């Protein structure tokens, strides 16, 4: 599957995905990554801060989607 | 006095400020409670988006009134 995280800066990086994929699980996806740690970044889809221990599912997500998410800190 | 704002979680989330804070002001805070920098956030109050520099009183703000947030999405 594949779904985009936008930062900042506007670099758009992907990633490989889950489809019942925990939040807590996408983060460590970007850590794995670009190493920024889970307990730093906070995502964001359309509007809506997500989070961890809900699914992508949960927030109807699907392949081609774009999670801003985007960053934390 | 407290005053409280909309969170993108869409919890409630209380701040402490004062009459005559200013709106980066408030940003400051948010940032200091949810790590999200000023310059990302863009704050609204009754349907008028605010801006840094004017005050809560210069909006006519007051007592357990609520601001709902979002994210400025620049680039
Ligand atoms: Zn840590
Ligand atoms: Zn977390
Ligand atoms: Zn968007
Ligand atoms: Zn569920
Ligand atoms: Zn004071
Ligand atoms: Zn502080
Ligand atoms: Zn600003
Ligand atoms: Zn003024």
């Amino acid at each position: 599957m594949q779904i985009f995280v936008x930062t900042l800066t506007g670099k758009t990086i992907t990633l490989e995905v889950e489809p019942s994929d925990t939040i807590e699980n996408v983060k460590a996806k970007i850590q794995d990554k670009e190493g920024i740690p889970p307990d730093q970044q906070r995502l964001i889809f359309a509007g809506k801060q997500l989070e961890d221990g809900r699914t992508l599912s949960d927030y109807n997500i699907q392949k081609e989607s774009t999670l801003h998410l985007v960053l934390r800190l």
